[PDB]
């Protein structure tokens, strides 16, 4: 339909785990998946706000402060840490649902 293989859930830990560290702004999981993805790229009318909604829905997907949002000179979304390891399996490979919740 339009986005198959990545999903709002691990298409942000290729979005964040591939980033510098692990944590993605709202804008930035955005701007790193039209990075590496040739797919995002002239249609953002959906995603966009869906991101923001899966942040918040994912299991393995966290914020960067502790848990009061706190913008600054860095403060953005993160991936878990016992979960890259397994969040990023669904990251490095495209969406697959043969056993995985």
């Amino acid at each position: 339909e339009s986005k198959p293989p990545y999903s709002y859930a691990q298409l942000i830990v290729q979005a964040i785990s591939s980033a510098q560290d692990r944590q993605l702004t709202l804008s930035g999981i955005y701007a790193h998946i039209t990075k590496h993805y040739p797919y995002y790229r002239t249609a953002d009318k959906g995603w966009q706000n869906s991101i923001r909604h899966n942040l918040s829905l994912n299991r393995y997907f966290i914020k960067v402060p502790r848990s009061q949002e706190e913008p600054g000179k860095g403060s953005f979304w993160r991936i878990d840490p016992a979960s890259e390891a397994k969040l990023v399996e669904q990251a490095f490979r495209k969406r697959r649902q043969r056993g995985v919740s």
